[PDB]
C-alpha cells in the first residue's frame, strides 16, 4: 500500500501467533515491542530516544508478518510508549519513503 | 525520491539560509529541531519519546525546505540528538509510506 502520514501510520502485525499494532517507524533504527513472551535466549541491551535511555531485553531472527509480509529480524522488548517497527524489519519488507 | 531504509534516511534542510540535515522520522507526530536562531515568539512545551521526555519551545510559520521541497509549518526547537523530521512537515512535501 501506500500510506499517507496524516495520521500515525499504525499497522497489523503478527508476533508469537499474536496479532497486535505497531507504528512504522523510519526513525528507528530497530524495533521495539511492549512487554510480551517471545521464543529463545535473550540478551540486555539499551537503547536511546529522544529523552534518554531504556532497558530492553533482545531476542534474535524472530518472524514478525508486518500487513501480511514476512520478515525476520532482531525484536527488543522494552517499555516502549507505543510498539515501533523500526529500520531492520522495514528493509524486510521493502518500505520506502517516497515524494 | 523513492528512499530505501537500509541507511538512516538523513536529508538536506534549509532554515533561514542555514544548511543542515535532518532525519525523515514517520515515528514523530513533530519535528525537532537543534537551535537554529528562529526570531520571533515562541510556545514552551513538554515532549516525548523513547526514554523519557524534553522541553522545547514551539515555533510557527517556519519556511523550510526538505530535500528540495518547500513547506512552511511548526518546528519544535530543544535538546534533541538529532534533527527529525516529523510527520507535520512531512504530509506538507508529498512523503508517504510504501510497500
Amino acid at each position: 500500500p501506500q500510506i499517507t502520514l496524516w495520521q500515525r501510520p499504525l499497522v497489523t502485525i503478527k508476533i508469537g501467533g499474536q496479532l497486535k499494532e505497531a507504528l512504522l517507524d523510519t526513525g528507528a533504527d530497530d524495533t521495539v515491542l511492549e512487554e510480551m513472551s517471545l521464543p529463545g535466549r535473550w540478551k540486555p541491551k539499551m537503547i536511546g530516544g529522544i529523552g534518554g535511555f531504556i532497558k530492553v531485553r533482545q531476542y534474535d531472527q524472530i518472524l514478525i508478518e508486518i500487513c501480511g509480509h514476512k520478515a525476520i529480524g532482531t525484536v527488543l522488548v522494552g517499555p516502549t510508549p507505543v510498539n515501533i517497527i523500526g529500520r531492520n524489519l522495514l528493509t524486510q519488507i521493502g518500505c520506502t519513503l517516497n515524494f
